[PDB]
């Protein structure tokens, strides 16, 4: 049955059909963090595997949970990360405050919001979001279009090619990624 997916609708139905993919969402909702949501590879995992006859629902891959809280302490960010993983070892909560993201990258001044931080990820297919809203829907964000994910493309954003130092961060962080190694139809690009 559920397999013949080429579009958002057919993917989003499968997300909610999974208890575990839902669970990870319902928890980050109640977390009371500001400006956070599930974005990048976490959300992508249930979408790429879906189209590759893999396990979209394994819950045993990394869980990108960015946020923006300039009022929350640098250290408390790392403290809260351990609390996520202690209380719930079964998931791989990656808690990263994007405020302090000036030191771990080249020319990356502070973002306006989580969606802006998204359009400034190392790849276009990475610049994507999924969470619930006030109606308990699927909020989606695809700043480059859905097709980058459906065709399994790995290209940099235009925000990267503008600055050679940002390209050097991408290229270095390409080779050690087991992309094509997990997915036998994963396209690589530089543009």
């Amino acid at each position: 049955g559920m397999n013949t997916v080429k579009n958002k609708q057919e993917i989003l139905e499968a997300f909610r059909e999974s208890p575990d993919m839902m669970a990870i969402l319902t928890i980050i909702r109640d977390l009371g963090l500001k400006d956070s949501w599930l974005a990048a590879g976490s959300v992508r995992n249930f979408i790429w595997n879906l189209l590759s006859d893999k396990s979209p629902f394994d819950h045993e891959t990394d869980i990108d949970v960015i946020f923006f809280d300039p009022d929350f302490s640098y250290e408390e960010t790392l403290l809260l990360e351990k609390k996520l993983r202690e209380d719930f070892p079964q998931y791989q909560w990656e808690l990263k405050n994007q405020v302090y993201m000036h030191q771990h990258s080249p020319h990356t001044a502070s973002y306006t919001s989580s969606r802006d931080a998204m359009s400034k990820y190392p790849e276009r297919c990475t610049a994507v979001g999924l969470r619930l809203n006030e109606e308990l829907d699927f909020e989606l964000y695809v700043p480059y279009g859905l097709e980058d994910i459906l065709n399994f493309q790995v290209r940099p954003t235009p925000h990267f090619l503008e600055n050679e130092d940002r390209m050097e961060l991408y290229q270095t962080r390409l080779s050690k990624k087991n992309w094509q190694e997990k997915w036998k139809n994963l396209i690589f690009k530089n543009t």
